[PDB]
């Protein structure tokens, strides 16, 4: 089939190159449109007050001076002569779990995919802090992504949600299987710490997570801790339909009161 | 009751001062914790890799060098000797409608309130491109009535309210309306032009008539001079989809080896 | 005379208001063009790759979404029908001394005035650690501006001015000075975060600093107003003849 | 000799690797300390209000989450057991000429070297409209060897700009002064795709200062340009005149 690929770490990052290469080896057509540098720490909104620049790198690749949402939007509304079947965003160099999901740049590019009418997937590798060096297993995450893509064709899912995927950092021979999960939480517990800096000013640190967190059986945290790949289905429309009838009766009692 | 107030435009903004003064006039206790300068344009995530400064401005006010989510998190976990009943974020100097809501800084301060166990509301004024002073007093009037009403008749759901107010005098307003989110950028095309030095550039252009802004939407209410109220999710997990995705995932497993 | 006024802290800050009001009361015409928010932390360069927006607040006041150098450039090349005799930038809420002068945003607005042909002045208040003495700094500025009219200096340098944070009654006089140095000795410090990981700080300056008799630091420490004349052209003319003979020898070698 | 190398574009850029390799092959020792990502667009000041993180990549390389001035300052005040003879910053992916020199990130790393008492050089490639990084490196190693066996006084910085061509096409070296181009640049009033008013800063006209003797005219005619610049902004030659002026002022206000 025909695929469109983006990310939030930049067009020159090791994980986006390994992903696109594997997809082509498997027999697919692939075009890449991604940011000119790393965008972590930047806001995810569409750019409306100023114009945007882009340049061709090779016959299949373009570099854009804007957000991950800017990259997917321009690709689908006039930048390319191309009609894709699906959007895939990643492979990210750290995990995207629990309370981190609503503000993730990797997730924002997949969202713009569905808004414009196509199915979409985000993929992330769960790396762990060390001292020296140990090279990350991007090859392991790519093998999972090509099998997910082929299957979405032979047995299609409805088109009103996005899939968020997280992969343990090991060789494939160690993996135990797949599991379907819900979002956990881990920073409701973080109780601030008071200190003094080298020039005499009072400063504050957000605390580390305690044991009273929500990361048990059924959650995304618990699956990856036990060496399984995690898949969570998420909303694309923030409207809460199941609450409309009740809020209307509430608003009626409000207006009768004041006037 | 006891109220906690924040925003995304900054601690010296005209809109946050008018809101706080009105709440105190109606007999409530109020503490303010907000950013040291306008944050519109920055990421909304919590700050974990570095420490944060904060200082006292007057007996009821603190200025913080960090995000709107940083302000609410610190106030509720050790910064204050205070146990609030509810959180209010606003009044923002422009609207927050349709597809703009998921990444709004004003909305992010109310979300952190609910996560840590309290009811929450976001309030914005719908100003228009043009000397005509903004009607902040009109939006503050709507806010005090909503607060006193939640005190008698609370709301059960895992939900928060997003409120938008037309920029007119109170005598000119037509009523309140409950709405769904609309959309206007799915239709927005890409235009090609040339800059002063000869480089090709691209603009995201204005929406066509194939937009979703008719009867029932947030856009249609404020255009016809009504105040809009929309209830929104705080958990992004899609529960209605779990049974079908599990069937799907088991089939995949049986296909592959190892 | 006709004055143009800008700053680094924004059009809504208390020090730019107090400066513009004192100048008008003394009988000058004043236009204000300044950033829409506090700019401390971004590059001082001119904006070339995108277009810029601007909003007229009242009759003699404008708000610009860009840098301090962007404000002064637009004002002199087409935004206004106005012909100024001098540019003044300030009053800043902290000091601008010694090795901090080259990258200061307050100083950058003055620099763009001189590159385009006019005399220029920068003004800062030296706050320590309460309501700042902005009125004391404004009294110094109106007296300096009047004197430049009747008794003029050559316009190929700019004046950098720093004012101690006290009442006029306490001030001792004016003094002409050179730039000092403070960060040269400032050491690297190794500490730990709440997870046990290593982080570095740039620590405070010890007693070995360059801050004695003759410098900008010593003057304000002893309650005098400091004036330092600074370069507008970074070319080192006095080294040109010697560097030329050196380059001649280098070229004979490679050939 | 012992050399310390930094830049403004980041530790992973192609110009900094080609410079370091050419220096080692010429027989010098080299340590590299540079930013974790591209830095154009941020303030050049030292970071004082928060702490800074760093990571050792290999035996001779370090990656720092901060400014080019932060990189050089930490390297010379305790992060390393190393005693360098000179600092070199580059090779930059575009030119650094005329009125753009005071706020250049590439130039700022060289400055912090001199403030702390060593000699220093900045090198940039003049790209127009596969970049000849090798041409620029051959120029830099010849300059470094001459500074040793025939020394200059260390009270200045050398700012070097190299045309983007093959070595065979180069015409020579030339010593120059800074020119100017933006003083002429006019305000242009236009409308956005909604008819709302916007302003552009337009291109330089024929009135610009770019003739014989300037850095602009040398690189346009295929020569390598070298400009000596100030490290101290004090204008010593105006001090006596400004002292008499301030005397006459103080007699007026009594
Ligand atoms: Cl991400
Ligand atoms: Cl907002
Ligand atoms: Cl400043
Ligand atoms: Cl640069
Ligand atoms: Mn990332
Ligand atoms: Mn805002
Ligand atoms: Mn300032
Ligand atoms: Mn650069």
């Amino acid at each position: 089939m025909r695929v469109l690929v983006s990310n939030d770490d930049g067009v020159d990052a090791p994980g986006i190159k390994i992903l696109a290469d594997a997809l082509r080896n498997a027999g697919h057509e692939v075009m890449v449109v991604a940011p000119d540098r790393d965008r972590s720490g930047a806001s995810n909104s569409l750019t409306l007050d100023t114009p945007i620049r882009a340049k061709q790198i090779d016959m299949h690749t373009y570099s854009v001076a804007g957000t991950p949402t800017d990259c997917v939007h321009l690709a689908l509304t006039g930048l390319l002569n191309y009609d894709p079947d699906i959007v895939v965003s990643g492979i990210n160099n750290t995990g995207n779990l629990g309370d981190d999901v609503i503000y993730s740049g990797t997730v924002s590019a997949a969202m713009e995919g569905r808004f414009l009418g196509l199915p979409a997937v985000a993929v992330s590798l769960v790396t762990l802090y060390r001292e020296g060096q140990q090279a990350p297993q991007y090859e392991t995450a790519a093998h999972a992504a090509i099998n997910i893509v082929a299957q979405l064709k032979t047995d299609p899912l409805p088109a009103d949600t996005i899939l968020n995927v997280n992969v343990p950092d090991v060789t494939w021979q160690q993996m135990r299987g797949f599991k379907v999960t819900r979002l956990g939480n881990r920073h409701r517990s973080a109780p601030c710490l008071t200190q003094t800096d080298p020039r005499g000013h009072t400063i504050y640190w957000i605390g580390p997570a305690g044991p009273e967190q929500d990361a048990g059986p059924g959650t995304d945290f618990d699956a990856v801790r036990n060496t399984y790949i995690s898949i969570t289905p998420i909303h694309v429309d923030l409207t809460r339909y199941q609450a409309l009838e009740n809020v209307t009766r509430w608003t009626d009692r409000l207006t009768a009161h004041m006037d």
